[PDB]
This record gives C-alpha cells, sequence and structure tokens, in this order.
C-alpha cells in the first residue's frame, strides 16, 4: 500500500453533516441519542476532538470577539482577550 491519506468515512455515520465535539467526550452523562445527533464521541467517525469545544476553550482568558482583526485600539484589551490568530495556511 501507498502513503494513503483516505480518512475512514465509511461506517453507520455517513450523515450529511460532521457533529460537534462532546466537550465531555465519554464524560457527559447523557447517553440519550440526542446528544449523539448534535455531538460527537470518542469513536464515533464525526468525532475529532482537534475543536476549541472537546480540547479546551480558554487557553488562559476570554477571546477577544473580532478575532486578530479585532481593531479595538487598547493594550488591556489585548491583554484581557484572546486575540486567536488562525493558520489559514495551506500545507
Ligand atoms: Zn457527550
Ligand atoms: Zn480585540
Amino acid at each position: 500500500g501507498s502513503k494513503a491519506t483516505d480518512s475512514v468515512l465509511q461506517g453507520s455515520e455517513g450523515n450529511k453533516v460532521k457533529r460537534t465535539s462532546c466537550m465531555y467526550g465519554a464524560n457527559c452523562y447523557r447517553k440519550n441519542p440526542v446528544h449523539f445527533q448534535h455531538f460527537s464521541h470518542p469513536g464515533d467517525s464525526d468525532y475529532g476532538g482537534v475543536q476549541i469545544v472537546g480540547q479546551d476553550e480558554t487557553d488562559d482568558r476570554p477571546e477577544c470577539p473580532y478575532g486578530p482583526s479585532c481593531y479595538r485600539k487598547n493594550p488591556q484589551h489585548k491583554i484581557e482577550y484572546r486575540h486567536n490568530t488562525l493558520p489559514v495556511r495551506n500545507v
């Protein structure tokens, strides 16, 4: 076999959208199917866990509502909020 990046998309979860990582994962005491219809869990094909919701949302402080495009001119603002810069790279 060659270097195949093809990810396991085949399965019962061949739905038309990908759910959001259960921020609690397997630690959520909700086992009702609805909990899984919008959140993916550790074992789901739709699970990724690379989202802030699933790994961490805080880092250290609240996030700047304007992102890195925040034009709010204040050093204290930059101190209180996270100006989350994104890779947006094609590697
Ligand atoms: Zn859950
Ligand atoms: Zn800002």
